[PDB]
């Protein structure tokens, strides 16, 4: 059995939040599972985003490589801060967890704020844990990308 | 006896902030002794909020449940965030911590922040934790309701 | 052995920012080894602030003390949030992390953010944990004292 906690969930959480603070767009893609589904709902008051596989994760870092390869400074510094974190269920070595965010942005002279939830599930079976489902609730809604959230 | 950590402390802490960022406000009710005190001091350089037992809790909750149930989309959307959480004392089961806390809100265009230290004692005596006081200190002052805290 | 965890850490980060929080100016530069190194560079895109030993803090503190001294009220107030906190190494009873951070902090009408990232090493061998190096990358960094970071 491998036993994992709330303390080796949030480990995970910190690294793959920081590989997009860091910009490492292929270690940041190898915490997802090729099979991960990716989804940021609207608000109907149709997603933001949404990704039946990994595959659509890969074009997007595609897109922000090419955008960045031709980008001056100032860039875009962004800090994930991943609070509120709760165990919901395992199953078998399968982690489902949610928790609060906020990511804080600056490029230039202006910080931007993104802020919500996140529900994680997370398969701890391999050697390096993967996502197998992100669902992403953005509370000031009213753009974002991928290394917003 | 009942081992309690800061864990525990803070998974509780965690549902505490969830019942109210999802308006779950009955079960938010129940995470407090029925002789709470809740407590959020003016500067004085009077408090903001001051209640002796829980009774006035409830009945800000019915206030609460009135003004939302005319309301019209879009709604406000909160998000708490508990961080810098230490034990401060233990009393039999009664645990004593303080923390800080930054509720970012969203109403439509406009995100609004609070942010402050907090001291609880809560009654692990029971099935479920119960908050025997809550003390807060808003620290950017100069309105506020109790699901921003 | 000391076993020193993540916790234990954590500990002590909310200890030494609650000190500069709650301006316990003194018991704060005790949380530093007087062999202490501070370090926030600079973007170049020269440091911030650079202390190579403790010195520097203790002549910033008096400079701090001097103006508070005279000062009337609204203060400043001002609340650190660490999250994101990992382990990198330990070498003995040192021990390094990283982690990011958020301060809030407000005087009078405007509430200020600063956020980034840290990096520090904390001699465990004494009594009291002693910081022995601090690096401060501020990220939205287009002023800035050691009470905000």
């Amino acid at each position: 059995m491998k036993t994992i906690d709330l303390a080796d969930i949030q480990a995970f959480l910190y690294r793959e939040s920081r590989l997009l603070d860091d910009k490492a767009w292929d270690a940041w893609l190898d915490c997802y599972r090729a099979d991960a589904v990716f989804w940021m709902p609207s608000w109907d008051d149709i997603s933001l985003i949404y990704y039946p596989n990994r595959q659509g994760l890969e074009d997007r870092v595609f897109r922000i490589k090419t955008e960045r390869s031709s980008a001056t400074v100032p860039d875009t510094r962004t800090s994930h801060n991943i609070a509120n974190v709760e165990r919901e269920s395992a199953d078998g070595d399968v982690h489902t967890v949610r928790f609060n965010w906020h990511t804080l942005s600056y490029r230039y002279k202006t910080v931007s704020s993104y802020f919500g939830m996140s529900r994680y599930a997370i398969d701890f079976s391999g050697d390096a844990p993967k996502i197998v489902s992100k669902y992403v609730v953005l509370k000031n809604d009213y753009l974002i990308d991928i290394y917003h959230i």
